[PDB]
C-alpha cells in the first residue's frame, strides 16, 4: 500500500476546499514545537530547498516522484519550480491572529518519500510587531484543535540543549496523550549541547519514556545530511545509535509509522464520515448568518461525497 | 563607595549564619537565580578560577564571599581555622555539611570565604538550580522546595536577584527571569547575565537582549561564554566577544572579568544605600524581640535568644 498516504492526501484536499480539517479527525502527523526549538530546519531537511517563512496549518503533502515541483490546492493548475516564490505564497494565503483553515501544499520529488505533515504554528510567549497580548494562548489553542483528536500523531519537536521540563511540544503532548501512545519525539540541536552533556538517556527512551521512540537530528543540502551522518558516526555517546539517528531515519520511519496509523485508522474514519452524511442528510429536508449556514452545510455535503468516493 | 562596605556585610552574613539565618534579615546582597541548564554554576566557577561546586546542584544557600589574594584557598564558617587548598575537597565539605542539616531544600546558609587571584571583592548568595522533575532520591515536591526557598530571598527589597538565563534557549523559558518578574514586575533590582552565547543556533544572535531592548532591566544584562585553566578561558571568551560581528560594539561591556565589576560596583553602591534603612529595621526588629525576651520548649526559647544577640552585633557592626 504505496497508495495509503495518497488516499488520505486526497482526504485532505476535498475537506481544505471548504476550509476543514481539524474536526474531521484524519490519520495525520501534526508537527509541534516551540518558536526555538528547530522544527522548521527538520520540514525543510525533508523537502531538501528552504521554503518557510506561519499563522496557519501547512498540510505538507511530500510524493515521491519522477519530476520535481510544488502545487497549492487553493491555486490548483499552478506548477511551482521556485521555492523562494512557495514561501511568498505561503505568507499571502495566510494574510488570506491565527486561524486553523489549512494550506495544503503538495511537493513532488524524487529525493522525498511518501509522506504528509501537517505542521503548526511555533509556539511562543511575548507578542511581537503587530501580534496581540494573547499570541501564546491563540497559538496554543489552535494547536489543540488538531492535536486532541485520536487520529492524530503527535511529531513533539524538543532541543538537546535545553531541559526537556521546558518543551513547549512535550507540555503539549503531555496534556493530550499523557500515556505517550501517539507521540513521536524529535530531538533538536545535538551539536550545540553544552560540552562534557550528552542527549543519550533521552534518545534511549530512559528519561521520558515514548511508545513511538525519539530519533535526533542535527541542522546545499547534500552537504548538510553528509555532515549530520558524520555527526552521529563521531560522537562517542551516539555512536550505537547512529543507524537510528539523522533526518533520512527520521524520514523513514514517519512514512512506516503513517502508512501503519492509515490502515489501521481509515476503515473507523469511513464509519465516522458515514454517521456525519447520515447526520446532515436528515438536516436538508433568510438572513446573512442564515444563508451563510446553508452554505456551509452544501460546503460539508460535497466535501463528505468527494471523501467518500476518494475512500471506496 | 568604600571598599570596606561588602566586608561590613559579610561580618554581618557570618553573624546571622552563625544562628542559621539569612533571608528573614533583609540584608543588602546578591542572590544568584537559574534554572538547572542555564549555567549558573559556571559564571560562579570562572569567577573564582577553579570547579568547587557539585554538578539543584546544592539544596542549601551559598553565601560564597570572594575575597582577592595571590593564593587560592577556602575556608567555611562551620569549620573554624581549617584551610581548604583542594578544592576537590571543597566540593566535598558543602555536600557533607549539606547533609548534616538535610533530602529536600533548607534556606539555612553555608558560609564560605575564598581566597583566589581571579576574583575581586565581592559576595554572592548562591541559590540551588530550579528543576523541574524529581531525580535520584529527591522528594516529590523538589520543584516546588526549591522555588519557595529562592522565593524566601528574592522577595526581600534589599536582595538584588542575579538571573542567570541561556541564550540558546526562547528567553521566555528562563527559570530565573519567571521568578524575578514576579517579586520585581519593573525591573528594578535584577541584574542580567545571559550565557551559551557561543552555543546558540546559527545565523542567530542574542542582540536585542544583549542591548536590552527584549525585556529591558534598569540594570542591565551582561554577556558571558564558558569555553573552558582560567587563563584560558577568560582569553578565548574576550577573542569571542571582539570577533562576533553582532557583539563587537558591546565587547566592552560583555564577558566574566567586566562581569564581576559591574557586580562589585552595584553591591558596593547598594550596600550604601539601604545600609541606613537595615539599621532602623534591625532596631525595629530588636526593639520587638526584646519584649519576647524579656523574661529570660526550650529549643524554641533558645533561637529567640540568639537571635537577640545576633541583632545586637549586627546593629553595633553597622554602628552610626
Ligand atoms: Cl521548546
Ligand atoms: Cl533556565
Ligand atoms: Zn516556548
Ligand atoms: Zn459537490
Ligand atoms: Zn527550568
Ligand atoms: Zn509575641
Amino acid at each position: 500500500m504505496e497508495d495509503l498516504i495518497p488516499l488520505v492526501n486526497r482526504l485532505q484536499d476535498a475537506f481544505s476546499a471548504i476550509g476543514q480539517n481539524a474536526d474531521l479527525d484524519l490519520p495525520q502527523i501534526a508537527v509541534v514545537g516551540g518558536q526555538s526549538a528547530g522544527k522548521s530546519s527538520v520540514l525543510e531537511n525533508f523537502v531538501g530547498r528552504d521554503f518557510l517563512p506561519t499563522r496557519r496549518p501547512l498540510v505538507l503533502q511530500l510524493v515521491n516522484a519522477t519530476t520535481e515541483y510544488a502545487e497549492f490546492l487553493h491555486s490548483k493548475g499552478k506548477k511551482f519550480t521556485d521555492f523562494e516564490e512557495v514561501r511568498l505564497e505561503i505568507e499571502a494565503e495566510t494574510d488570506r491572529g491565527i486561524s486553523p483553515v489549512p494550506i495544503n501544499l503538495r511537493v513532488y520529488s524524487p529525493h522525498v518519500l511518501n509522506l504528509t505533515l501537517v505542521d503548526l504554528p511555533g509556539m511562543t510567549h511575548v507578542p511581537v510587531g503587530d501580534q496581540p497580548p494573547d499570541i501564546e494562548f491563540q497559538i496554543r489553542d489552535m494547536l489543540m484543535q488538531f492535536v486532541t483528536k485520536e487520529n492524530c500523531l503527535i511529531l513533539a519537536v524538543s532541543p538537546a540543549n535545553s531541559d526537556l521540563a521546558h518543551s513547549d511540544a512535550l507540555k503539549v503532548a503531555k496534556e493530550v496523550d499523557p500515556q505517550g501512545q501517539r507521540t513521536i519525539g524529535v530531538i533538536t540541536k545535538l551539536d550545540l549541547m553544552d560540552e562534557g552533556t550528552d542527549a543519550r538517556d533521552v534518545l534511549e527512551n530512559k528519561l521520558l519514556p515514548l511508545r513511538r521512540g525519539y530519533i535526533g537530528v542535527v541542522n546545499d543540502i547534500t552537504a548538510a545530511l553528509a555532515a549530520e551522518r558524520k555527526f552521529f558516526l563521531s560522537h562517542p555517546s551516539y555512536r550505537h545509535l547512529a543507524d537510528r539517528m539523522g533526518t533520512p531515519y527520521l524520514q523513514k520511519v514517519l512514512n512506516q509509522q503513517l502508512t501503519n496509523h492509515i490502515r489501521d485508522t481509515l476503515p473507523g474514519l469511513r464509519n465516522k464520515l458515514q454517521s456525519q452524511l447520515l447526520s446532515i442528510e436528515k438536516e436538508v429536508e433568510e438572513s446573512a448568518e442564515q444563508a451563510q449556514r446553508r452554505d456551509e452545510m452544501l460546503r460539508m455535503y460535497h466535501a463528505l461525497k468527494e471523501a467518500l468516493s476518494i475512500i471506496g
